[PDB]
């Protein structure tokens, strides 16, 4: 049967190159390449001559590890991705990379690797295509509609992050999401039973997901069989439990935890393509009839239901001109012209706090940017973040704007990563900057991606004040800092914030974490004017020495900026100039050149003083070794806020007088 | 009754201490009491008059914005909390700050507050408890025999950090550990509903919990028949689904999110109290009455059932002198006198990954030191933490000392802090250092509380190699050393391996990272003679310029020791002199006189470079400003570790030729 002989060819070209690697993970696509085959060349939806047709039907190997088996179907199904990139597996600068990377390889759509996150990846896709659906199917035009499918592992399934994800997928009755759980009984360190034994039909059916299982995972028809029931019930998410033998086919191997992870090795990998009766003599090899069979059925439907799609499309454009302009738009990523004049502009002396106007930016900007989609880890009455009159992101109203993610910081994250894979919108999420930590390996993937969501991180500092030193970060900030392809933007007051908003909505290419307060912040005078330039190159001088030469420079981030100032002022009146530096963003101030960074941080003005409410890892770089630092390197405490600050030092008079001992007063 | 009024009691101290700080969170006390009550007064065996107790049962309060409920249990039942104290809820420096502070507080078993590891810190409890009874109980003497209690509320239920960790109770069927629910149908942004739908019962019946409801959550006698199910069933871990009202007898607020996390108000607070029946009219006042029922059902049984567990101690020393008397020393915190005796010390030259000689020191360490307790998160072959003959933790043989953890990095760092909260136990975790990020908020608890936990951290770099940046470490690091109170250690080969896993086991009040490589490192000359005191003083001059005259400094740590040394060595051949410092620990470091740190690091030799596999953050505060960094600011690659390494400059010559430049040579 040509079937058989297809699915024999992935087998033995994901055997081949991780044998020449001498490095990679066998186990997963020796089992699993029957159930991919079947949902790749049967039910799933796409177009190897166009990764990017919008309405594709999405896939997520959540399982990365098994990538041998995403590459060898995107190489015979004429994906670009070539016989002698599957000789570079592993390799350096190969399109063959050992865990599944978006952006290195045609046709992947999400970086994997770091288990559990993948499905939560793909429920954010679902959520996309839901949102979008709903945004853009009008009069009879179904445009966007396609489904969302994964393939997942043991491990997956004991991550918490997929927990949340599941959770949340089932209470949205994400019908078009379908996930294939590749259910060997082995993880890494051997059998299942050591650390697991839940009834996962039981688990998945409380969250409203509907259940199937394959008792035959090298049977397709059984396989196609449980596809079809999933694809037909659009009011659940499904899961679909394929039971198969990790490595089938390797005499001894099979069914070991010591085929997950290693090589077969040159006498096992005979062994096995014997019980293939896979007779061929050459490695790598493909006969004709699999590319033709899969000319067939991938390539050629494929182009065809593109073009199908192409047609209606251009009818939706005449019968829908602004709603098609629109749609175009955002898959393009662009940004409608002229919406940033809706952005507001704050008065000196007007005080909020900066996650209050967080709040009025994001509303403002909600209607000039449809696009704009997002909620909150259940704090959006804390963080801000409610579209007002967007609706509720919810099974009878998917046009609804606003999120309600529950409390799933990391399921959050990684569904924000999803909506971004998607395309078509510009999402965000909040939380406490404290439990950032909780989505953290989010925040990695997305920087690692070059995905540009946006993270709405509030209650920044000790300034929290009673809920305590567990709501109150203090290393976070150069958590993040360290972090590559990461943007860090601490608005200073409320027109820094605006600035930052608009910077991380221009973002394309890395995620923006906007940092901001509990407490009010008054606006500073000069902002209105300077936030959007000043904040786009990272710092500058917010307020200079009223006599021109500067004796010291005091640098300062988000609210500790007013407290300079107003030291500034004091210093001043007693005949001491000083120049203060806002730096709402080191990372795009260290992408400035030097001739700026030198204007912002002359280097002769060797006394420097920073000032900021967190760790001082990182600040010599700024203020020298002439210069000091007043910052936080322990944690918080249980007190109104301007207690805490004031104890901890973060007051004018300690300002002055730090200053004043740097220059010797 | 009697019991009705020391439940109201509770209620109105929640209520009176939330408004007088003007802050707090009385929905879930005034909801949650009854059950607190019934636990507390009746089931708990505990004594106020000593909260450290040994075989007392542990509590642990998940849903830690409601700390004036355990404030109030606390003050009532003769502990040490005044009346003064819960008038001082949320203030500076008291003993009830807004969220459970461990060590701030006598009887507090776990700082909360960050949902979802409460729970998990529990189930790692009911993991010791089991352990130490496995250990030391004997035909006759169930001397380690105690219960684990938790209440958790909804965002618990979410977290997947407490997924993840009923799952894996249920897996190792810890009887013991009962979770109390308060199912209000509420969370912090509104009703339940907004983000959470799912059938609790079916999904804990799934993971091998028995589950139990009370339907009306102010029946304390449907409680007490429901902890005594609970507490019959052994076989299982029970979760209790308690219906109860947030905010309970408030006629207004009651049932709404709004009581969630604001006081009352004065005139809701009136209202509250007239539905109750407290017709007293002054603010924190307990009936005398309500103290002698506390004393009636707390202070004396406690008494009693502690001297009855003590003479019961006194028989098991009788019987078992040997085994109580390891007891005793465990439950001190005492490892054995002489137990580092037993450590490895390395040949030069030796060539091995410190994951290897971590993985030998473990089991030199678990020979002689029969408290230490541990496992992987499914990576135990590739971390290299098994305790070789040490024995499988299952229900068969809670004795054994191997944790099979699986894929819940996050669920293993909070059931870290659960063991080490316990007592009797030393206790390690092993995992990928990239995913670290997974369990970063059970770090941070850990430092905050100052558990000595010790994270084994293999695969530190981008020598990982052909899995890729997904896998390849790059800010974990400096996030890491950002952090207050926790100690980094990145050993430069086996014997700075072995001191710092003697200095993680030596630690009584803080956390202990160990950063391992995947690849072989050569032992250096000097680490076997220098190793201890050079890790315990963070850093050391670990290859002195051989003419005695530095005219540089290479600053490096872990593995790129080994390759600063090399370059040295090129550069003496060359008539260049440079001394090679070892960094294995800037905590470490920075505890030490300056006088020291100018020994080390000679203010006089302005030319330095530092030499890491990680984001370059905070390196110029020991590079200087004349001074250089070779570090990695990007994401890795899959390839060949050596291909990576060579391509991103640690190579001996691209070390020489930076320090020529540096000296204009
Ligand atoms: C978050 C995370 N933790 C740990 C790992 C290391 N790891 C890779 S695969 C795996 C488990 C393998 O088991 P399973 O998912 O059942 O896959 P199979 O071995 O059956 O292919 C683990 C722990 C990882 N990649 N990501
Ligand atoms: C990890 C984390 N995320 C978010 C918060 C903020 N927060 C505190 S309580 C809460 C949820 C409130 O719901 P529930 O747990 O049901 O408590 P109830 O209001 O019913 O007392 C949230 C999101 C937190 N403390 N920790
Ligand atoms: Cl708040
Ligand atoms: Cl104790
Ligand atoms: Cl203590
Ligand atoms: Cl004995
Ligand atoms: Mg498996
Ligand atoms: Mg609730």
């Amino acid at each position: 049967s040509i079937e058989e002989l297809a699915i024999t060819t992935i087998r033995t070209l994901s055997i081949d190159a991780i044998e020449k690697a001498k490095s990679g993970h066998p186990g997963m696509p020796m089992g699993a390449a029957p159930m991919a085959y079947t949902l790749w060349t049967k039910f799933m939806n796409h177009n190897p001559a166009n990764p990017n047709w919008f309405n594709r039907d999405r896939f997520v190997l959540s399982a990365g590890h098994g990538s041998m088996l995403l590459y060898s179907l995107l190489h015979l199904s004429g994906y670009d991705v070539s016989m002698d990139d599957l000789k570079q597996f592993r390799q350096w600068g190969s399109k063959t990379p050992g865990h599944p990377e978006y952006g290195h390889t045609p046709g992947v759509e999400a970086t994997t690797g770091p288990l559990g996150q993948g499905i939560a990846m793909a429920v954010g896709m679902a959520m996309a295509e839901r949102h979008l659906a709903a945004t853009y199917n009008r009069d009879g035009f179904e445009i966007i509609n396609h489904y969302t499918y994964a393939i997942c592992g043991d491990g997956d399934l004991m991550e918490g992050v997929a927990s949340e994800a599941a959770s949340l997928a089932g209470h949205l009755k994400l019908g078009r999401l379908i996930v294939l759980y590749d259910s060997n009984d082995i993880s890494l360190d051997g059998e299942l039973n050591l650390s697991f034994s839940e009834n996962v039909a039981q688990r998945f059916q409380a969250y409203g997901w509907q259940y199937l299982r394959v008792e035959d995972g090298n049977n397709i028809e059984e396989i196609a069989k449980a596809l079809e029931e999933a694809r037909a019930d659009l009011s659940r998410p499904t899961l679909i439990e394929v039971k198969t033998t990790i490595g089938y086919g390797a005499p001894n191997k099979a069914g070991t935890s010591g085929v997950h992870g290693a090589p077969l090795g040159a006498q096992e990998a005979k062994l096995t393509k014997e019980a293939y009766r896979w007779t061929f003599a050459e490695d790598f090899y493909v006969p004709e009839e699999v590319y033709a069979h899969f000319r067939a059925t991938v390539q050629e439907p494929g182009a065809k239901k593109e073009a199908k799609w192409n047609e209606q499309l251009a009818a939706y454009e005449q019968a829908h001109p602004e709603l098609a302009a629109q749609l175009k738009r955002a898959i393009e990523g662009k940004l409608p012209d002229g919406w940033e004049a809706s952005l507001p502009v704050y008065e000196a002396g007007k005080s909020l706090a900066t996650r209050s106007s967080s709040g009025e930016v994001i509303n403002a900007i909600a209607k000039a940017v449809p696009q704009l989609f997002g909620g909150s880890a259940d704090l959006a009455s804390s963080n801000k973040t409610l579209i007002k009159g967007g609706g509720n992101f919810f099974p009878g109203s998917y046009e609804g704007r606003n999120v309600w993610f529950g409390v799933r910081e990391f399921a959050m994250g990684a569904a924000l990563n999803g909506m971004a894979l998607h395309g078509g919108l510009k999402v965000f999420g909040g939380t406490f900057f404290v439990f950032s930590d909780y989505l953290r390996p989010a925040i990695r993937l997305a920087a690692l991606m070059g995905l540009p969501v946006i993270y709405v991180l509030t209650h920044d500092s000790i300034a929290v004040g009673e809920d305590g030193p567990t709501h109150e970060p203090i290393e976070q900030l150069a958590s993040l800092r360290a972090m590559p392809n990461l943007s860090v933007i601490r608005p200073a007051d409320a027109n820094e914030t605006a600035a930052a908003w608009r910077l991380a909505l221009e973002s394309t290419d890395k995620p923006t974490a906007l940092v901001l307060t509990r407490q009010d912040v008054p606006t500073l005078a000069a902002t209105a004017e300077l936030a959007y330039e000043g904040v786009k190159k990272g710092a500058y001088v917010v307020s200079p020495a009223k006599n021109g030469a500067p004796e010291a420079l005091l640098l300062a981030t988000g609210s500790e900026v007013g407290l300079a100032v107003k030291a500034q002022e004091a210093l001043a009146a007693e005949g001491i100039h000083v120049s203060v530096i806002s730096m709402p963003s080191w990372d795009r101030f260290e992408a400035q050149p030097k001739s700026y960074r030198d204007e912002v941080l002359p280097p002769a003005v060797t006394k420097r003083l920073a000032i900021e409410m967190g760790a001082s890892l990182g600040w010599e770089r700024y203020v020298g070794a002439e210069g000091d630092i007043l910052a936080i390197d322990r944690f918080g405490a249980s007190a109104p806020g301007e207690k805490i600050m004031a104890e901890y030092g973060f007051t004018v008079d300690n300002v002055v007088r730090r200053t004043k001992a740097l220059l010797g007063k």
